[PDB]
């Protein structure tokens, strides 16, 4: 059982994480001040959004220097730091690898748009367009075609996602050698794990024909059919994590779920972890901004399914929110100021008591919402300007539809500056921050929750210890007591002859839960929003309003 698969990680975007010189953006110096909050909240690993050298279209992820720390963060002096006080707190880091494209910036590239006999022609994708249009269909993540055409040699280069996002080619054994250096370049340096986001595009379909209509229905999951990917998954393992001793951790975007133990396999020796999209998009519209109404029993049969694909070899990360995805309690919860904490702790028991390693989001452990969104330029963001192009311009739907529907589903609403205290703009600056704070600082923020044993966070941090202490609960088999029940969410946790049992009311409504046939309650580990625990032995629990509890069981 490795380190990773018994450890919490909590996930940093460090854009907005904490501002230390009035610049409005989170930088390192902001993160390593706060690593003390992070070790007595009970984490043992971060993995940080991407921190390279970048012009920012897409907040990090178009990149310019895979060698460089991003010019807002700070220096290479200052990541080196991080890392440093980091180990000082025997904590560990997991960097974000973003090699499915590069920015347009990258030298690469604009060697490779220079001319067609460029040396670095064939590090990305190159291709004349067919019948005076794009080579073909594609259509791109964040608007328009994936095909842009390039005056300076008459050709159109692929992006998947934005126009300054050109794609890599893996295709190319040289290109393959250069980022294989560049990941040495970092683990040398002792991060002690990798997440590749959209680790599922990088192979590309040979000739590139034009998708079908089912294909283009779907285009996400026909981007992750490429024919050469496991193959270089496994020759990435092979040349890199085989010398070290990192964990790697997949961002499977689009493919579907009965092809994810082809990532995660320990025998296939391609990745240790990986990131699903089925159960954080399961009310998402194929549009991917759009919602559909679910039930907790689509809730609890995805996380089924998703458990199943791990099998004996896999293993999963689970999580409820990211920097991609609205806030957790306003998104699985109930967001409004009397059930917030309520539900937000009952969340809290299912994140850290999931089979698989948990991920937890920047700011959730204090109960963060969703921004109220008013304006335009509050959505602002390469995604939604995507939207606007692909529906309102096109006039499938209106401006205030879509706007409606992204206040909901929006990626800024993730990305709001973390709120430390009450004073201004809840003390992530000193400046103007580039995302506007939330109102409800002066409610919900970290000075405040720390100092309340009652609170959202102190319920994380006793859930957290829990957790630690008790093996089951990390790498415990998963047992899901009824998947067509729609009100409480109940399961089982076992390794070794010991068994947990986890109930949580999803319900505003008082709930009643008998347990399986033969079994009682043994002790009560904790619970949310009860009270008075159970009696020794009880055959049947009777539930508040959104309370949650963990017990040991005989
Ligand atoms: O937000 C659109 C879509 O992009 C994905 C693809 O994996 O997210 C990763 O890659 C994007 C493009 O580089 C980034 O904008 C994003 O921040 C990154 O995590 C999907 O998760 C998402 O649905
Ligand atoms: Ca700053």
């Amino acid at each position: 059982a490795p380190w990773w698969k018994s450890a919490v990680f909590y996930q940093v975007y460090p854009r907005s994480f904490k501002d230390t010189n009035g610049d409005g953006i989170g930088d390192f110096k902001g993160l390593t001040e706060k690593l003390d909050y992070l070790k007595g909240l009970g984490i043992d690993a971060i993995w940080i959004n991407p921190h390279y050298a970048s012009p920012n279209t897409d907040n990090g992820y178009d990149i310019s220097d895979y060698r460089e720390v991003m010019k807002e963060y700070g220096t290479m002096e200052d990541f080196d730091r991080l890392m440093a006080e980091l180990k000082k707190r025997g904590m560990r880091l997991m960097v974000d690898v973003v090699i499915n494209h590069s920015s347009d910036q990258h030298e690469w590239f604009k060697s490779s748009r220079a001319s067609k006999d460029n040396p670095y022609r064939d590090y990305y994708f190159w291709r004349d367009g067919k019948d005076g249009h794009e080579p073909n269909n594609y259509p791109s993540f964040f608007g328009g075609s994936a095909w842009e055409k390039d005056p300076v040699t008459g050709q159109y280069y692929l992006h998947y996602f934005g126009r300054q996002q050109p794609d890599l080619n893996w295709d190319t054994p040289k290109l393959r050698e250069e980022l294989y250096a560049m990941l040495r370049f970092w683990l040398d340096k002792g991060v002690s794990g990798m997440r590749f986001a959209t680790v599922a595009t990088y192979s590309k379909t040979p000739g590139f024909p034009d998708l079908t209509p089912e294909q283009m229905k779907n285009f996400a999951e026909a981007y992750t059919q490429g024919p050469n990917l496991h193959r270089y998954l496994q020759e990435m393992h092979e040349k890199v994590f085989d010398h070290y001793d990192a964990v790697t951790a997949g961002e499977i975007f689009g493919a579907p779920l009965n092809q994810v133990p082809l990532f995660i396999d320990s025998r296939r020796k391609e990745l240790d972890m990986a990131f699903t999209f089925d159960l954080i998009r399961y009310d998402r519209a194929l549009d991917r901004w759009h919602t559909i109404p679910r039930t907790l029993a689509d809730f609890r049969q995805t996380i089924d399914k998703v458990d199943a694909i791990a099998g004996e070899y896999g293993w999963n990360t689970f999580f409820l929110g990211n920097h991609d995805n609205p806030r957790a309690v306003s998104h699985f919860g109930d967001d409004r100021p009397q059930w917030r904490e309520a539900s937000a702790k009952a969340l809290a028991t299912v994140t850290l008591t999931q089979r698989g390693t948990p991920f937890i989001f920047q700011g959730d452990e204090l109960g963060m919402t969703n921004y109220p969104f008013k304006t335009l330029q509050d959505f602002d963001d390469i995604e939604v300007k995507g939207f606007f192009q692909d529906y309102v311009e096109t006039g499938k739907a209106t401006a205030e539809e879509l706007l409606t529907n992204v206040a909901l589903t929006s990626r800024n609403n993730a990305r709001t500056p973390f709120q430390w205290d009450d004073s201004a703009n809840a003390g992530f600056t000193t400046g103007k921050p580039w995302l506007k704070v939330n109102p409800n600082y002066t409610e919900i923020n970290a000075a405040r929750e720390i100092g309340d044993p009652k609170s959202v966070y102190s319920f994380y941090r006793n859930l957290i210890s829990i957790r630690h202490e008790t093996p089951a609960l990390s790498t415990g088999s998963y047992r899901d007591i009824d998947p067509s029940n729609a009100d409480v969410y109940a399961y089982t946790r076992s390794q070794d002859g010991e068994t947990y049992l986890v109930v949580v009311n999803f319900k505003a409504e008082p709930r009643s839960f008998t347990l399986p046939d033969g079994m009682h309650i043994a002790e009560t580990l904790i619970e949310s929003s009860s009270p008075a625990a159970p009696a020794a032995g009880a055959a049947s629990l009777e539930l508040q309003p959104w309370q949650s509890g963990i017990y040991k069981v005989k």
